[PDB]
Order: C-alpha cells, then structure tokens, then sequence
C-alpha cells in the first residue's frame, strides 16, 4: 500500500491559499526531495502529512491512515511518521539518551532499558554513540541535529520528513547532517525532504518535485529536472539557481 497517498490536496490561511490541488504518490523506499521559491507552500504541504497542519479539500492517506478519519490522532501519525525541522529543539535537562528515548516509551510503552538500547543503536548510526550521556546543550548546531534525527527515528516511523534541516547550520555542520539523511536513504527508509542542498538532491534523491504558487509543476529524476527541464517556470527557477 503506499505510504504516501495524497489526492487534489488544497490548503488556505484565510484569503490566502497555500496549496491549490496538490497530487502525490510516494511508495515504500522512494526518497523524494521538494525544491521550488519560497512561498511555494512546500513547508505547508509538509505540515499536512503529519497532522501538524489542517487542510481544506483532498485526502490524504499514510499508510492506510487516513488523515480525517474520526478515529485518526496525532499519536496515530506519530507512530507511521517522524519530523526533522530547520530549527531543532532539545531538552538540556536531561541527557541526550533520555532525550531520545522519551517518546517512545511515553506512547509505545517500552521499558527504559528496551528503549535506551534501541536508542544507542540510534546515537551510534548518526554517529553520537559519546554524546549518550552528555547533555544538548553542549553540542553544537550539526550534533544537536543529528541528534534530533535519532529522537524523530526512535519512535521507529515508516516514513521521515525533512524541512530544510540544514538551511539554519552553518557551512561547515551541513555535511555531517546530509551523511546522516544519506545513509538513512540507504537504509530503504521513505523520505520526503526539502532542501536547497541541491547536491544532496541529485546523489541520493530518486525523484525531484517542483513546487511553484501551491502547485506542483515538475515531477522527474533529479538529474533530467535539473539538467532537462521540460516545462517552463521550472527552466526559470533553476536559473536563479544560486
């Protein structure tokens, strides 16, 4: 069944409309990168996968879940789909473990010493496994974020959304982020990710969707949207490049 199964989505903040029929098809494994000028409503689009945003018209359905059904629920979601945020937030009262393990056991119950091991698993795949017993507020931008990767990954979710965690660290933390969002792409792990990072896009993305006004202008394989664009205010934004 597909894990992502969105369907004449349309979203509005008062007069304005974010999303105006949005349409997306993302099975198990895909990794999926969103680009497009701001205000394109990818942020949004995003946000409604999640039930962090309510939406207007369309459904949408995570992995058999549908999003409106009077039986849906945040710690439903939450259990099929984890979030990476531009700005990442952690708690420097206690460790980077108890961080991380606090999720799951509050909604899926685990026993600590279940939950910490899987954790440690975690810290040592993003490459923190000495940080378990430090505290947040000693890392630095690129640790904090790979940390909060292993707490969006605890909860053990089918499908992670990333909206642009990299745009807010500096240069030199980008690229221990981006390894980190690789290797999860190598694991077989769905992924929806919006980024700037166009390297990363065109390496490790499978299919590339432009997003332009609440509209999805133009779906293709990283390197024939990037290098081949075949519509219009696609060729233009690309332009603008960087």
């Amino acid at each position: 069944l597909q894990m992502i199964d969105v369907h004449q989505l349309k979203k509005s903040f008062g007069s304005l409309e974010v999303l105006k029929g949005i349409n997306v098809h993302i099975r198990e494994g895909e990794v999926v990168v969103v680009i497009g000028p701001s205000g394109s409503g990818k942020s949004t689009f995003l946000r409604c996968l999640n039930l962090l945003e309510d939406f207007d018209e369309g459904e949408i359905i995570i992995d058999g879940i549908n999003l409106k059904a009077k039986d849906t629920n945040l710690n439903k979601v939450r259990e099929e789909v984890g979030m990476v945020f531009q700005r990442f937030n952690l708690f420097p009262h206690m460790t980077v473990l108890n961080n991380i393990t606090l999720a799951p056991m509050k909604v899926r119950k685990w026993p600590r010493e279940k939950a910490e091991a899987k954790a440690m698993e975690l810290l040592d795949k993003v490459g923190l496994k000495d940080k378990a017993h430090a505290y947040p507020d000693s890392l630095s931008g690129g640790q904090a974020q790979r940390v909060a990767i292993a707490r969006a990954l605890a909860m053990e979710p089918k499908i992670m959304l990333f909206d642009e965690p990299t745009s807010a660290l500096d240069p030199e933390m980008v690229g221990e982020v981006l390894s980190v969002m690789k290797q999860l792409a190598n694991e077989g792990m769905t992924m929806v990710v919006v980024t700037h990072e166009m390297g990363f896009a065109r390496e490790v993305g499978d299919r590339v969707l432009f997003m332009d006004g609440g509209y999805i202008i133009e779906e293709g394989k990283p390197e024939d949207l990037f290098d081949r664009p075949q519509h219009e205010r696609t060729k233009a934004f690309l332009s603008k490049v960087f």
